[PDB]
């Protein structure tokens, strides 16, 4: 495989020339965030700000909730590896040139989500799930949840889902 | 006028309710921000753009937050228009953010204030980037043609940028656009 087979032809052309415009190349690879996971990650980022837990840097939480689904855009056993190498490629062939801190921190936050070596990654995955719960509920509000209270880690988002389920039982009747 | 006018009823029902689900209501308010002048997508591309700041003297966390909130007063939208957005941010904070995270309320209010009215370096950077990506938009559009172009959005860009770093980005971009038109 090759982690450029999905990078468009002309962005590849932009980066290959010596000392390219890595910023426009980024704002182009991102101006592709609409296929719409851009809204998804943005909404999750805004949601992270509501964590009561004192043991939280919600800034890293936003970082995680802004970069994690942003990997599966290009790209399982082969996946969460080759996704790792495409994140590697974006970090070291786009971000590392014109940004020192960002390449490192971005990769390690992507891992912090894709291995959950941090409480923030756990919160962000909890949110990727609980927002979808909200969406299923607000959908059937015009007319499936699957044990998802078990499928939540943290106690805080567990309580969020508990409130959501109370509202479910209110609605149906 | 008052901000409650520009708010869907379903959410107000979620709110004048005993044990209101403030998180669900916040998620609803966020889920109807998908709309452009999408603005959720605009703020997301902003959020990932601001991470490309290398002015070591900048809190890019506050940058990402200002970016992700600076245009959030937009479900509730002629000097009084900014009055309405200010009262809107305040209404959303005192009545939706305070009742579930008292600190996030004063974080969001002051991040929005740091943007629209400038207060920090992070605000300057986020504003410069809202202009920069619009410039990228216009250039890609102009590229999909032989030119014209659509000068008028470019006349005088390097003067609407306040930071050195984004001035540099914009200089590179204007160079490449002149290269396009030299063909
Ligand atoms: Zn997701
Ligand atoms: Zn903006």
């Amino acid at each position: 495989w090759k982690p450029e087979d999905n990078i468009p032809r002309e962005i590849l052309a932009i980066l290959s020339k010596p000392h390219p415009n890595y910023q426009l190349a980024f704002l182009n690879i991102i101006q592709l965030l609409k296929t719409s996971i851009s809204d998804h990650m943005y909404r999750m980022g805004l949601t992270t700000m509501l964590i009561t837990d004192k043991n939280v840097d919600r800034n890293k939480c936003i970082r995680i909730a802004l970069v994690h689904d942003f990997a599966e855009s290009l790209v399982k056993e082969e996946k969460h590896r080759r996704e790792f190498e495409t994140v590697k490629y974006l970090c070291e062939s786009i971000i590392r040139p014109c940004s020192e801190s960002a390449s490192r921190e971005i990769l390690d936050d992507w891992l912090a989500y894709e291995k959950q070596t941090c409480l923030e990654g756990r919160y962000v995955k909890d949110i990727d799930k609980y927002e979808m719960l909200v969406q299923c509920f607000e959908y059937e509000q015009k007319y499936q949840f699957l044990g998802a209270i078990n499928d939540i880690k943290t106690d805080e988002v567990k309580k969020w889902t508990q409130s959501l389920l109370e509202d479910r039982q209110a609605f149906f009747d």
